[PDB]
């Protein structure tokens, strides 16, 4: 039969499962990251190749792969000569798409994926479209590192006494091991360019608002518009008034409910998504071979 | 004769003028990066004496020096013990310290330095005071940084369709020599942990703003009102109605436009400089020693 393997090659590790092209699981399987610019391009195709013959038990015949770290032409061109090799018939999209079709199963739609970074990405049945998700000094707008950089300046201004001290304050502190200014200002010598680092401390910033810290409230509320807003942007543009929304920022019940006023009172409607990316990375395969999605969910 | 020499160590270099302690020239001197997080603190004390040395032509009875880089309490502990070695009688203070002191003559005041970074100094005639400084990530409002930073972000969205593209967008692409989204990205690679290049970004939105672009506009009359709160809050608590303003930023017409109105409305008079860092670490040592300023500043 037509092995078929859906993969997921993200900044910290490899995902694929394996099925055929009637919905039967084969085999799963996983590896180092996928991201070349965390791991060399070597490394990340080789990490890649791992995991799609773990899943597979062996040669695939078909891979259709959601890659991390491909936002730039350039990085298209360094890529997509060597993943190529993968498999005799390899399907190459952004890490944002295979999210995307994992509940659209292949039609058209948007995603919204707010974690350590940020991004909407579309589908309009053609072309894929894109707005954010070009990394945290220019975009990431309400991502779990904008989140974390807005508190960690809050809890400055507090220690400067320009603003009283709130619950956020002890939270972030708390978050980071430190303890006072000193102790911060020292962190941020080798810390400052640590984004996993920074983005963590949004965890501080929900605990902050779910206590009744309103300074925390407000982080969350206008991360939650900036990066709604270009939701309300790409479905309109697409032609669709619901949306998908992934990512740990929507762990924060507060987040999440700023995010979805935004979006109600703009007609558009959301649901937090319910499948794995791999699996829509398989559904990426199956559109492109002409397997039916149907015997696969 | 005491040989009074007064120091001004920063990132790029170390300037040293020296006077006795009747207001007489004696000499001045040069040497490297005085800002240990730079080039470490052995060399940084070794350049800093290098110019104490070549200011004083020879050894020093008194240094006053001004230091960049001591912005926590470990880094003083430090530096400290070994630039104490420098002469007899040392006097150590941040670099934006004597800044302040060059145009107070020792003084109670308020500057605000808004360069590469920002930050806000003050004497209240018993002790120093501080808001912000504290780099880019957790400080340095409506710094050169800050305002880069807000333009790139800005560019970003115009190239996504989100907003009009305006004037900024050329400006800026053509400062750091990218032509489009692609380029930005590959740009961001090897650019993101370079304050000195995103800062530079800031001569761009000074040249959109004007030429009218509301956007540059904006983000220079937004940061200047924000660094310009923390000027009102520092000189209330010290207590004065009066702020020197120092630093390539206001170099911008408008940013200092937006800082000043904003001043203003809170009752607040400015000043531009008119004196040399080094010259406020002289008098730093002055008043330390007690040499009478009048016969060095008239
Ligand atoms: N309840 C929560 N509230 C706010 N932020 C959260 C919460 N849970 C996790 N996060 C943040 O979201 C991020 C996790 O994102 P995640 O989507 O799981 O991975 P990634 O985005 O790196 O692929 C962390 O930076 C974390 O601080
Ligand atoms: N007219 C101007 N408009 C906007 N920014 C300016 C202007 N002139 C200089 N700058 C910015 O200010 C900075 C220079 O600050 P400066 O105080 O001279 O040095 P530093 O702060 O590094 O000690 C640069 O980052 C530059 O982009």
């Amino acid at each position: 039969m037509m092995i078929i393997v859906g993969v997921d090659a993200g900044g910290t590790k490899t995902k694929a499962v394996a099925y055929d092209c009637e919905g039967n699981f084969i085999g799963e399987g996983s590896s180092g990251p996928g991201n070349y610019h965390n791991v060399g391009l070597t490394r990340a195709i080789e990490n890649i190749k791992e995991a799609v013959k773990i899943a597979a038990k062996g040669e695939a015949d078909v891979v259709g792969m959601g890659v991390a770290g491909l936002d730039s032409k350039f990085d298209w061109e360094n890529f997509t000569p060597l993943a190529s090799l993968i498999a005799p018939k390899v399907i190459i999209q952004h890490d944002g798409v295979i999210a995307l079709f994992a509940e659209t199963l292949g039609e058209p739609g948007v995603v919204v994926i707010a974690g350590t970074g940020s991004v909407v990405e579309g589908y309009n049945g053609k072309e894929f479209l894109r707005v954010g998700g070009r990394g945290w000094l220019l975009s990431d707008d309400g991502s779990a590192y904008w989140v974390g950089r807005k508190a960690l300046r809050k809890v400055l201004k507090m220690m400067d006494g320009l603003e009283n001290k709130t619950i956020l304050y002890n939270k972030v502190l708390k978050t980071i091991n430190v303890k006072d200014l000193d102790e911060l200002v020292m962190w941020s010598y080798t810390s400052s360019c640590q984004i996993d680092l920074v983005a963590s401390i949004a965890k501080a910033v929900d605990e902050a608002a779910n206590e009744g810290d309103t300074v925390a409230m407000d982080i969350l509320k206008q991360g939650a518009e900036l990066l709604a807003s270009q939701a309300v942007y790409l479905a309109r543009k697409i032609g669709t008034n619901k949306v998908y929304l992934k990512g740990g920022m929507f762990r924060s019940n507060i987040y999440h409910k700023f995010f979805t006023l935004y979006l109600e009172k703009e007609g558009i409607i959301s649901d937090l998504g319910k499948r794995s990316p791999e699996i829509g990375a398989v559904i990426l395969a199956y559109k492109e071979v002409g397997c039916d999605i149907k015997k696969l969910i």
